[PDB]
């Protein structure tokens, strides 16, 4: 596809959730310049409704792994390049055990130059005073794989990982995601073999910022098929 054209330079992102967990709704806008050939997203993250009623950490999956580097001998199984620019919806279950779920959906596609990921986001069900609501995570980046594997029947892809939160009471809250991702455009896309994403994330503040905000630098390549 010319899609993995598309990335060969620079590419502003912007990003747009609206979100709503309990009840609390809130709106976090999100951007930067996603850097494909070095794998490289810079965000700037704030929330524009006031203060954000979750643990930032727990929103980082869900704020465009078309900005992946796949090594060269992996490129014929890059699905989200190949859907640009009519993109692709992504969804997600995630499973905060013993808590909630977020259930989330977005569109990620090319809007003029910008790289839009739109994202509807829900939750129910959470504790009030869980660690999540009562905002008891940590504030680490969040590094690990997705797994992936084509979906065929759907056109698209699965993946599925555990993210891992540390919790303040020096405990691990887990986070089973389940995604689904498939193509808004007709066009012929790339149905992957099975391999994964190795995102290396930094997560940090702007000091002289202060809205509620997470500044983020992420590096994701991918990986599991030998050549």
């Amino acid at each position: 596809s010319k899609g993995e054209k598309l990335f060969t330079g620079v590419v502003p992102i912007l990003v747009e959730l609206d979100g709503d967990v309990n009840g609390h709704k809130f709106s976090v806008s999100g951007e930067g310049e996603g850097d494909a050939t070095y794998g490289k997203m810079s965000l700037k993250f704030i929330c524009t409704t006031g203060k954000l009623p979750v643990p930032w950490p727990t929103l980082k999956t869900t704020l465009m792994q078309c900005f992946a580097r796949y090594p060269d001998h992996m490129k014929q199984h890059d699905f989200f390049k190949s859907a640009m620019p009519e993109g692709y919806v992504q969804e997600r279950t995630i499973f905060f055990k013993d808590d909630g779920n977020y259930k989330t959906r977005a569109e990620v596609k090319f809007e003029g130059d910008t790289l839009v990921n739109r994202i509807e986001l829900k939750g129910v069900d959470f504790k009030e005073d869980g660690n999540i609501l009562g905002h008891k995570l940590e504030y680490n980046a969040i590094s690990g794989n997705a797994n992936i594997t084509a979906d065929k029947q759907k056109n698209g892809i699965k993946a599925y990982f555990t993210i891992r939160h540390d919790v303040e009471d020096g405990s691990v809250l887990l986070a089973d995601h389940y995604q689904q991702n498939t193509p808004i455009g007709d066009g012929p896309v790339l149905l992957p073999d099975n391999h994964y994403l190795s995102t290396q994330s930094k997560q940090s503040k702007d000091p002289n910022e202060k809205r509620d905000h997470m500044v983020l630098l992420e590096f994701v390549t991918a990986a599991g098929i030998p050549l």
